[PDB]
């Protein structure tokens, strides 16, 4: 998989299951095009985006809507959603895994970038 | 100051100095405005950015230019910038903390919301 | 597998690969007696450390040799290494992931816990 | 103040007040000597463990009993407690503030190392 997204609970200490998530491109006229979206599944994983044809060199945006998770758990969070941007394969096509760590007022994320 | 933003090297264990920070607000028409912007100090601090009379309810971006403080330093970066979006509410009087923790491939981010 | 490790390098946006990890559990007169160790291969996990039967209830620690991966890359490091101590199976069997993220002068940790 | 202790509450948002922190020196004798304590004060502070004089180069750990202050609040925490284990080295003046962020099943640390 060119793009997968790991998300985890850091109050539950879980993986943070139907947690949806956007992914845009940034456009030749610098506007973010929609390339594609989900939800994680039960290990807080989310594959299928893209393939390696379609995930061609750009600036690409993942966002995460941390507030609707934390609101369906009776949490008021900080912040609106947790947003990574990024630019992608500009070396030649690498495989992206964007994890992300969620508690209610902080979140932290990581990129691992393997080369296959 | 009812807002003010803080930036940790996780690399070097040092206050970033230097790092742009932008400020926006969300206007009635779903964009971005400009609020306030300034770069930061010597302890990795900006201050200063607002004021208890402007800084009105409101969903506020606060965008950190990461990626021109990894190259400043001979470090390729992931990220091309880090944003955090929240939202704030008049609920006490409150002044906000954002504090950012850097690394070249991955950052952390929490808010600090106290009450005088 | 009961207790899985996982090592991230926030540095190079890569597993953590070659590290050291050893595994204690406190005995009856209150020292940490050695349980299991390992070192993380390519993905940066470490398996096999235990069994299910023999990962009773007790206190464990998880000390991860954070020194020698940074030495190893040119850089001094500001830990000794990274400790994770914490209960496990006090309720009943439980599958515990230990994930650290690294860089020289920060480290995160969370804890995956999921019931078979 | 070569030494101080920063302790912030991610989940909601706050510096995390009345934390107790021990402080420990590594022995001629490979034993952790109490080297000091005390409890974070109201904006999750700790000052004046130490002076100059008598922080003298060697292997510290500090130990913040997170535990405890979980339980206070009615939050069943994964971790017995929070340990940062690093050498202080004479190479400049250097002051050490020691910060941690805190989760119910997560932490992480960052150290900010600064020269007057
Ligand atoms: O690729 C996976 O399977 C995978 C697994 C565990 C993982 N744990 C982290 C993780 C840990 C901390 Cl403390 C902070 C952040 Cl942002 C991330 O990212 C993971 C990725
Ligand atoms: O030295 C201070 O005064 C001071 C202030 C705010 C600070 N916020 C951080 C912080 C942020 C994140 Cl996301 C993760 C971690 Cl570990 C730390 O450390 C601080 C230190």
């Amino acid at each position: 998989c060119p793009l997968m997204v790991k998300v985890l609970d850091a109050v539950r200490g879980s993986p943070a299951i139907n947690v949806a998530v956007h992914v845009f491109r940034k456009a030749a006229d610098d506007t973010w095009e929609p390339f594609a979206s989900g939800k994680t599944s039960e290990p807080g994983e989310l594959h299928g985006l893209t393939t390696e044809e379609e995930f061609v060199e750009g600036i690409y945006k993942v966002e995460i809507d941390t507030k609707s998770y934390w609101k369906a758990l009776g949490i008021s969070p900080f912040h609106e959603h947790a947003e990574v941007v990024f630019t992608a394969n500009d070396s030649g096509p690498r495989r992206y895994t964007i994890a992300a760590l969620l508690s209610p007022y902080s979140y932290s994320t990581t990129a691992v970038v393997t080369n296959p």
